[PDB]
């Protein structure tokens, strides 16, 4: 599961919270911690490095170190991760969601913003959304090419603590209309 | 749970499906059946009539039968249900979702589109989003006024069959990229 | 087929034209004439009145004649035709096209804009796009309900004269770059 | 005509299809197959290599191999084909349509987006839409300059097989409202 | 031509003006005054009432007094003038301009916004843009129906006073970039 | 000055606040309280009933009680107050600001949206923005017509308490970047 | 004034014209011809090279030949003309018009789109709109810097041929609604 | 305070003005002068150069002077000032305002537009809005990092002359309706 310190930090904020805007920031932070928790575990299952916000220009400098970062025409995105194997660049995004809606948004954006640079570099750029459905816990991966490389991916985890914390937050703020209808 | 005939219809479509576009229509139909299943059970818990697409103009004719449907300036919406009690009009929408995003959209639309007609009629119009989180199964109701009227609402149900069917669909179409990234 | 007064005017217009812009106006009028010719012939087959730009408001006054036209909230559309039969209002559009694209546009528009007036009048409003494919000459009608009323409709026509006039036009302007890319 | 394997795959798809959306997908695929058959036959008549979706940057590298693909400021378009001759770049698009509407849309986009790179390279860039009318089978080419380059271009083919497959499709789905009004 | 007082008021405004934004307001006012002058003279030529900003809803109440102005669904526009003759409503706009662009914009808007009220009243509504070219002094009117009604129109005026005033203004402010490019 | 209960509630909110977002909410609430205190004092000086957010339809029913509220075509605006006198309707908005920016925005909206109802009612509708500059304490009123109606209007108040509460808030949160850049 | 052949070509076009859309193309062409005539004469008055559609990237290569046209970040515009003098680039646009509206639109666009390339080259880029009022024949130029360079400009021309041609056109097509309101 | 040459010009402009549009130009210039006066005084307190419209591209050439200005992909902003200290680029904006609204706008804009150039240069870019509240005369700076470098900044000024000039202006144009609602 999630780290004890991390759980306790959430427990403390929820217990201290008295206002809708604070409660909504907790809701949002839980979802991001859940996402990052999956990312870490997924990367351990794949035996790849967990990466800390690598902008696309740095991905390119890593794989083609002769390029000039000051002049290259290159998209401005920061994916969760990437892998360069056998001269294919896999651009990886983690998702934790019961639906694909957020995945389609990310895929379309990344796909469209990377076609030109793929052509300029002569490097195929494969967009890989790795989503886990937090209820079923099944993995859903769009990219057949990526699945060829990793055909048997097992990430044995659950999100029971995020669900518990969220459930606690909504019980504590369940008669605050302002919280119930608050946007992120 | 869900009706056997309804489950079996879903089972049949999933088993016959071979194409991403069909699979996505099933995904969407499951979510609507889940929503309607909650609606029916909720209405039984509240001891109110389950209503079949009543346009707002018909809500007004029901509560103020002297009004002229041909001339009244009135919004064009069709809520899931409504209740007129003690000269308050409660406009009710069901939701089944782990998040409030769809609720905020519906609330803002209904709230904004009903202010003028509320003023024209001199009838307070209260917008009531009744959402059940399908994982926790807790009820979340924005309207304090509605909760005053129904303070102890119990809808003892679950969505295990919708989750099972969806899980089956995603397993069967789990190596179809087109399905995994398909929009409704 | 196309008559005498109309065929002859087209040939005369093609023969005297010398500019791309005049030519394209002919191309456009040919297409409007073809659509109108189909409409007339379809109406002879259905034995219904062929109508001349009757606005929706006039459709209401014909079939619910207590309505006050100064007030009624009615949509601002002018459909090719309409039938009111057994308290169902069918709104009719003619199309001559090898594809359904124009039909979907008209359907979505007419369907959306007639929902509210359907609720006010409590008359269901059925939107019927009647399309003829001018190559196969087969009829395609979306409305199952319309087709129950008129189960075998035979419109035995062809568009050979329109095709011939269009080849005359392209024989004369086929190497005029302005014509070839001129907008409607 | 159309490759025999390709004919047979369409016939099988039609025979095994049961849903409106799969039927529309077959319709759209028939149109793309028809475009591509035309493209293949046209390219034989033009004595150029059959290409589809060429990245514009690849074109620039072919015609000016000393350009640095990492830095050149160039548009992102993927035309069907191209020809570079006597220091003129002809950007070529295949169309199969009874009207010029889609041709105008392609031409306006490609022309607008290549003006700047034409100045930078000091290479005139001529946009050539080559359309065959599938009913008359006449070829219509906008560009005077392209037509002066070539001897009279003749592509003597027909689309009878595509018309026959489409007829089979409508024989099966022509009374399905969802098919009739299905969007691509 | 134009009134003596109106002229003097303009000449005095130009004389005391010292800033671009004031100068530009004068330039705008001269054009509105030109348009209104043309309007008054045209109305004299046609022997019709010169009208002062009538909103469409008041047009409707004039022509169809039984209409309830609280409930009628009607466009919000204010044409320069109108004429109701033989159960036809001519909506009239005056233009003073060397090109038709202004005209096309007013026509398209007035035509589009009046279709529905034409149907509701069962009154044909004809949109008439009467433009005078300030250089040639020729009259251009789009409407055949209106010209059949008035086949012989002579408005024998000129705009020399306006051109002259505009000249003084540009004599004083001609080297001020702020004025030359002021909206 | 400001009611003593209201002062004390602000002071308690400031003292018990710990988060940037709760702090910004207090800031926004101080501004609305300042607006409303001004409104209350101005209304005493104008000898009108203190109102806030009046539905425009209520105004019309007050000034023309024979209007049918169900059918009249009227705008949906909720001004701070209004005055009807000698058949002129003055629509009144309170502002507290050192500049006219928000005043122009309110005036343009209210003026544009009341032209049509002014014609229909045959009642001139004059938009009156009454702004007090919180630093100079001078009153600025756009409408000549409103100012001719009234003897010289004097509202001799100050906003020192609001300035003192704001200072307390910034003493506590002025080194919190999230507060400093927090949006309303 | 304008060339004899050019005149005849126009008069012949009006004579054989019989449709509104052809008539309108003539009206457009007359205005472009007027603008180009003014352009050529202005360039003779200023003793500068009359230029044929130079794109900004070619301007840059003229003035700074060391720039790599494949990589330079530069606006896509095509002004009527330019002048590079004492390491200042004057971007020039000709206008023939009675009002400044056209001018304000071209200025605002040219000014905005050239700021960044001015900084990158370290060259000041001045936008000069040279308008002649076709009625008064007075010249109006926004740019003080340009007028300091050329304080005495006389372009002694008129546009009577264009007005006359425009008159024939409106004589033949003056009762065609389609033409009067054609875009 | 404000000097002699500048104070005197303002008084002269106010004294000779007689039109709303001239008056508002004065109001606007007063506000620009006040902002510039604060900038100058702040820069004296920090002992840094007060800069005059230095474009971002020039900021790059000053601090990474190998950059080619003809090519660098750099944002098109002109901040009030900048410091480059210990390989951190601080981008500085002055504000004089009782609220943070204008500061949030500038922050979000400058932050967004500098992300990509930060990655290319591998220099973090810190956005610093320095706001003075002209009533309290307190300084509010969002950047914790900037405030570590300059831990006690004292800008001992007031805006009394600007306030006095603005009252002269309102004394003279306070009953001119055009002035009162005139836009910048
Ligand atoms: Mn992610
Ligand atoms: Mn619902
Ligand atoms: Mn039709
Ligand atoms: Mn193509
Ligand atoms: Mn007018
Ligand atoms: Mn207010
Ligand atoms: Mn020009
Ligand atoms: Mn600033």
């Amino acid at each position: 599961g999630m780290d004890y310190q991390e759980y306790q930090q959430f427990l403390a904020r929820i217990n201290t919270a008295r206002d809708a805007c604070v409660a909504k920031d907790i809701d949002v932070d839980l979802l991001m911690a859940r996402h990052d928790y999956f990312g870490r575990e997924l990367c351990k299952s794949l035996n790849i490095e967990y990466r800390n916000d690598v902008p696309f220009i740095d991905i390119i400098l890593d794989i083609r170190p002769e390029v000039d970062p000051l002049t290259i025409d290159a998209p401005h995105i920061t994916p969760d991760n990437y892998l360069y194997i056998n001269n294919v660049l896999y651009i990886i995004d983690y998702k934790v969601s019961v639906s694909n809606e957020s995945s389609v948004i990310t895929y379309d954006k990344y796909y469209e913003l990377t076609r030109d640079i793929s052509d300029r570099l002569s490097i195929p750029i494969e967009i890989v959304i790795i989503r886990i459905d937090p209820v079923s816990r099944d993995l859903h991966i769009n990219s057949d090419r990526f699945k060829e490389l990793y055909p048997t991916i097992v990430v044995d985890i659950n999100f029971n603590q995020f669900f518990d914390l969220k459930q606690l937050l909504y019980e504590k703020f369940g008669d605050d209309e302002e919280f119930l209808l608050k946007v992120a």
